[PDB]
Formats: structure tokens, sequence, C-alpha cells
RNA sequence: GGAC
């Protein structure tokens, strides 16, 4: 039905909030940390779980981490897990006074709400299979600020593999360098958001700042 | 080049 295919994606759209928010100037400046971030990687100056790293994807955990897809036996709902308390590293202040400050500032989010702050830096051709951020961890709403190029974030989309096949996505939302993301209610509860290999044409990161739940299960 |  039309009228199906336009409810859900009409309920999609009710949860998303997207505005441009950082400069040219600013991004560059958080650009720069960025980078450093990885050196600071590669030069084992951080805890062992605070970076994770797959083919053309590295995750770089900050206040809190989280364990996902084969780092999990028997995976299913709820099986996500919170590293032991000071695992991962501390956000460092950079993030803070940069980024978070802004989100804030710009009543994005409730000062003290974010407690991780997780860095994903794609490869040209990377992506990341569709979920939902496990309600069992996180909080809502989702925020994440985007840099070093433009791309499209997508919903309700399935991920076949060798090779990986991605179908229609129920809705693709372009996210720009520099764009801040808002993810809530439906969109981030009852549909799965993913990117896809074919919208990372360049090295794309992204800043995901969010709130733990009290009661999320730690390893 | 793999979170459902
Ligand atoms: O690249 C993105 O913005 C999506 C990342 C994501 O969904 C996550 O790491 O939870
Ligand atoms: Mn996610």
């Amino acid at each position: 039905q039309q009228l199906q295919k336009e409810e859900e994606a009409r309920k999609v759209k009710s949860g998303i909030r997207q505005m441009r928010l950082f400069s040219q100037d600013e991004c560059a400046k958080i650009e720069a940390r960025i980078d450093e971030v990885v050196s600071r990687a590669e030069k084992g100056l951080y805890n062992e779980h605070t970076v994770d790293r797959a083919p053309l994807r590295n995750k770089y955990f900050f206040g809190e981490g989280y364990t996902y897809g084969a780092q999990l036996q028997k995976r299913g709902p709820g099986q996500e897990r919170l590293y032991p308390p000071g695992d991962v590293d501390e956000i460092p202040e950079w993030v803070h006074q940069l980024v978070i400050q802004k989100l804030v500032e710009h009543r994005v989010i409730p000062e003290g709400f974010v407690n991780s702050a997780v860095i994903n830096d794609y490869q040209p051709g990377g992506c990341i299979v569709s979920h939902v951020d496990p309600i069992h961890i996180f909080e809502r709403p989702i925020v994440s600020v985007s840099f070093f190029s433009d791309s499209a974030l997508c919903f309700g989309c399935k991920f076949q593999f060798k090779p990986i096949r991605v179908s229609e996505p129920v809705l693709s939302l372009p996210v720009r360098r520099g764009s801040v993301t808002v993810l809530s209610g439906y969109a981030a509860d009852e549909i799965t958001h993913c990117i896809r290999p074919q919208d990372i044409k360049e090295r794309r990161a992204v800043i995901i700042l969010r709130k733990t739940r009290l009661d999320a299960p730690r390893l």
C-alpha cells in the first residue's frame, strides 16, 4: 500500500533532527584533533578496549564503550555490554570544549547528558551494518556530528554478504560535514540505521555522543 | 572489507 510506505517513512522522519552547526574552521580544528586520536591509538597510548579496529572502520570509545557483533557470544537482542568501569579512556577535553559545549549551548541536549563519546573513522568504502543502538544500553536521543566528508545515513536497510549488498533504504538522510544528527522516537527505536559502502566515497569521521542507562549491563 |  502506498499508504503503508508513506506512514513508515513519515514515522522515521518524525524522529530526525538535522542542522548545520560547525563551520569549516571549526571542523578543521576538530578534524585535526581526530587525526591526533588516530595517532595516539597507533602509538599505543590508549587502553586496550578504547580502540576497536576493523578493515575499513575504527571505533574509538571514550567515557563508555560497548561490545557488538562478533565480540558477542550468542548474538541477540540485549546481548551488548559496557566495558568495566574505567576500562576505556576518559572523554578528551577537546571533545568537551569543542563538541559537547556547542551542543549544550545550542540546546541540542541537556548539560551532563553525555557520558560516552565514540568516534567512528571510516576509510573509503567503509560501512556499518544495519542496527538499533541497544535500548538496554543507551538513553535517547542519539547525537552525532560528521566530519571529513559528506555522506548519507540510511534506515531500514537489509544487508547481504559475499559480496556486501544492501537493499533499498526506507529513508536516505544526507549527512554533511559539520552537520548534527539527532535520532529519537521511531527513528531511534523501531527502525535500524546504517551507512552503506557506496555512501562512503572518502574518509569520513563521526563523533557520536550518548547517555548510558543507569541499569546498563557491564562485562 | 559484516552490529540485527
Ligand atoms: O556513521 C554513522 O554516523 C553511524 C554510526 C552508528 O550508527 C554507530 O556507531 O552507532
Ligand atoms: Mn548506531
